[PDB]
């Protein structure tokens, strides 16, 4: 039973985060437990203060026709419960509801570990014979308590765009809102844990050019490249299948290769100084010494400005 | 009560996929989030437009007789939520729903990580006295948003086969449409990640050519061999027991002989090179240097030819 | 309301089989949607074909009196959503339901991954006043489309026991009849992915006859051990704590002998040849050489009888 | 609408389990799926046999007072659809459900593999004005089918505790009774899969008493110790952070000192080797070879004896 | 329809945790099974004793009005089914659930091995027009059985803060409670398999000050700095990306360092034997092997007593 109107009937929108948990990089997703507050005049329920009851009068969900939003990016049905219903006199209905879906935004690895995010959350709603435009109210969306969680995320702003997007979808147009969840990420468990140890790992791999024993420069380069591949994998996994490239795919993958030559390297200075010229082995020897951490050095700087300073 | 006709009455299908996600490359399923479009004429509630209310009458689906359309190929009840209902004065019905069901579509690994797939949707329905045919209403099966995700695939068209088949099952004929989604990999991060690194290790193995030392040999081919393990049992993994053969199950197959052969060859350069006969060690081992890569980058032409080429 | 008989009311089963997945090898349970077709003489309801309505007539599932057919080997109630109820003039009722569970049968790994079997579906039903007798219609129970899934799985027959089993089960009997689905697995990825790989390893291993160096006759030895326990955890993975004895649990297992006895030789190649008596090394692993792939593919004869042969 | 009594108003009850599945080690909880029986004296409902109706009459929930049978380690609210209600003449209800729910369950990893447990359900009834006990009544409690699975479990008995325990519980006395299944483990898979193979990589370890090259008694002693932490990693994974002393933690920990002592050894028959004193060192080296497999098996008879033994 | 008072009406609150399970340090959240006690004067349904019925009065939850108790930190809806309700005559209400939720408070792995925690649950309670109060019953709140269970947690302390914290939420004053489970974590395990085996390791790789084989003391040093990243994972895997600093994450972080002047001194101990300055080698070499456990024994007193000492 719809309010029956003389224009497009604004639907009045708002989301208070309690809790916020459970951001799946792998699967994009995160899950979220807020208010959803709404409001619309339906003056075809409005009534005499005076001559009836008291200020505001409470409803059931079935009594009065609310409207249908459902959210856009999401798993499931939404899990809202119902908080309380309150109808003004000028007919002016007030709902607030308080759900938890899991929803599906995307993310931008690109700056893997050092990378902030934007999320989104949506809310549709379709048309009948009355058009329906959704629109914010602000003091309702402030919502994001003093405590808002999300492990290992730096929590920026909670804020939405107050023009709606009215498409039109089948016969009916719908008007859907965005709101908008900004989060950097807590970077810094990335560093004792992945990036210091995979940079160890890989100086000790270079130990190999003050070294003349082919068997302990083998067991030397080798083992530890075993090593860069546990943490290659290790980090592969808690990350989905980009199609593009991420910035410690990139150094990771930019690391395989120092492996290589160094590999070349030593190997080199054996088929240079079994053929009686270690002339020139204790001289590449002496120079890779210097090559390998500048190139190195050198590309990160060019690898590290190519995804951060552009 | 069904719609009293004169002939197997028409049921009018449609599907707008909202959302796609949890494609499983093992389970062989994904998710889908869409809307669902049926119609039909039960001139039964046709209704004198002027005589009483509007345009199109609007009914809740207790109300109404509407026919029981299950998809095919589903792990559960597909959940659907019921979005309008709309009559038109001829009596003809205007059915919306939005489900989510979990799809069980097959997929053909034979190019594994290359590999296009078609993916589908099913919708029988059953008759009772007047008989079913289901069809498709293409401006409701442009479904498909501008938006539709599944990670690490690209989309490339959904459509529907006009024609239905009509089974006789149980004393009963069904009808059946088939709806398609045809996606094509992002295979990509399958370099950088799988298949550079595989073919690195290969390398280095082979390092042990223009060797002599048969413990930095060993230290040389096996621990390569045992990081080529690493990635074959990285992959078996996301990736189920084809009873068939995958592209990249052979190439990562085909590997393992170079490393046997390889293996091969710096054992005999050894019980060749003990016996006092090192004319010919350094003779094999010299040669090797070159037939291994050759017959290698040649069985890959072959081996790719063989998979894509034909 | 149970409907008045005579003697004990025969209900007539059958079932279709729309759907197979999610074979769970270490779960030992399996998916299936299908059709689930009942029908019993309700004479309470038989009606009159001339002096009203039509040739049968349709009701709701709460009109009618039907039987509880509860499936025996389910983790949770089965998910079932109904198609059609039909009953005839002879008071004679016809049932079809689509239901979904999955469904706990056991499964033989005897012979691991060349092994077939045979899974199995229930439905009990208890009785009240009157007995109830299942029994199988075999025009219903074809079920199984030339579609039916199960990945890795080759699909041999879905056939069922014609005679019920009558228990009693507390002061009640109850009437289970048995459905039977018989496959055979998709053993082949098995090989490229698993039974090849681990034999290479092993023949490398054994490389160390033909060598003297013990360092890389245990950087050789050692190292694939190494690899075999990659394969022994890979495959001890996919597959339950079985009280008995696997087929590959035993190959997998005979073969760490073959690593032991051969690290046990190039050790004894060392303290009998580092006690100046090369004249029994280069005997005895002169003699390995040979002795190894005998004994082994010997055991692998009586080792692969014991298993199929039997 | 609770039964008027004349005293403390006893109900029976029972526990058919007819599917037993999911023991989860680490989450020590499991899944089941049985029977619940159910009945007391409701005098308020007794009928008169001849005078209506016949000898038992079928209710729904809804018209009967059922008592409210909580259980009491539970995940979730249990999952029960039921199965028949039947009052006798004398007001007595025979109820009877068919839950499944998973049981929060402790377990006791002190004898890890070689171990038995006793798991627990519980069932809670809380008072109103007439006061609940409940009870067991043994024929329905024989529950516990010829088919109950429990993988990688032998399954002993499954009784219950006849005296029920009557707390109070917040100013209303409630009534909980023990359900007991008893279980012992099927280790065996953890012999050829663990146990062994743990072992032999321990032995191939101090092969290095009968060497003398230090880059092979390394290359030697230290590659299996790596092995070790692979198993000890595989075991501690399937299992929880106990904060006592598991029987496999302990041996797989005494063996994480032989290795160390054994590197000790072939350390210092180093410089005790490059000190001119090989006197002491082919001494040692000597004497180690003995030492250490008996200070072991000491060791394990000391282990052993200390968990089983006591 | 909620109880026409005179001033904020107090609504009195308990919970008697009857389960606890599922802590995951991770996702830092756990799963509390529990009694939910409410009460409140309902003056408009007190009730003459004497005049009607008995002492007290049972309802279900759709007559009376009850105050909706929203729980502030949980995943999704509380899980709860109801107990009993009990009407005073005073018109005092007394109400009982029995609900599960998983719950959303945070940890402070600061000290993370020998870590105590302090867990919270919420309710908040949102007003119409008569105000709500919450407020603790403290014979309700002894909450938490003889049995209460929590895996690898000393359980300290069920405790709540009796003032309530009355905020004012959109234009609509709510009112919270904070309910505080304190608990401490069964370091130990940590023990035998993590903290010794990690320093065991650690000790082995500086065995190399006592050598002088280069091969063997890279084959040595370089061979544990793989083994303890294989603890560093391991450790790394079951703890959140903390933007703070663990003790373990900080002794795991320092020990990288010891391997690296570790494999510096061996490498040092080379490029000075290898010029002829054996002088200085055997000097060095001497040395580190007091420098070495004394810098470390040193730096753990410094960095132990850092973190539970200040
Ligand atoms: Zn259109
Ligand atoms: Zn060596
Ligand atoms: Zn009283």
């Amino acid at each position: 039973p719809p309010p029956i109107a003389d224009e497009p009937l604004t639907v009045n929108t708002g989301i208070y985060l309690i809790e916020c948990y459970s951001l799946d990089d792998k699967a994009e997703t995160f899950k979220v437990n807020a208010f959803l507050s709404l409001s619309w005049k339906d003056r075809r329920l409005a009534f005499d203060p005076v001559r009836s009851g008291v200020r505001v009068k409470t409803y059931e969900p079935e009594a009065i026709w609310i409207p249908e939003i459902r959210f856009v990016n999401v798993e499931n049905a939404r899990d809202a419960d119902v908080v309380d219903i309150s109808v003004s006199p000028d007919g002016t209905v007030q709902y607030l509801e308080r759900f938890s879906a899991r929803v599906l935004s995307p993310l931008d690895f690109r700056r893997y570990p050092f990378d902030s995010q934007t999320l989104h959350i949506y809310l549709i709603v379709r048309s009948v014979d009355t058009r329906n435009i959704v629109l914010a109210v602000d003091l309702e969306k402030v919502g994001k308590n003093d405590d808002v969680f999300l492990t290992g995320w730096d929590i920026e702003s909670f804020t939405a765009v107050v023009k709606p997007a009215n498409f039109a979808l089948e016969d009916r147009l719908e008007s859907k809102l965005d709101y908008q969840l900004r989060i950097s990420r807590q970077y810094f468990s990335y560093i004792p844990n992945i990036i210091l140890p995979m940079l160890f790992i890989l100086f000790i791999s270079w130990t190999a050019f003050w070294s003349t024993s082919y068997e302990a420069n083998v067991t030397l380069v080798v083992s530890t490249l075993i090593a860069h591949i546990a943490f290659n994998i290790l980090v592969e996994t808690n990350l989905p299948k980009t199609p593009y490239m991420t910035y410690t795919g990139a150094i990771i993958f930019m690391i395989y290769l120092f492996y290589f030559v160094a590999v070349i390297e030593v190997t080199v200075q054996h088929y240079l100084k079994v053929e009686s010229q270690p002339a020139r082995a204790a001289s590449i020897t002496r120079a890779s010494r210097i090559a390998f951490p500048v190139v190195f050095l050198l590309a990160n700087i060019i690898l590290a400005f190519l995804f951060f300073g552009f």
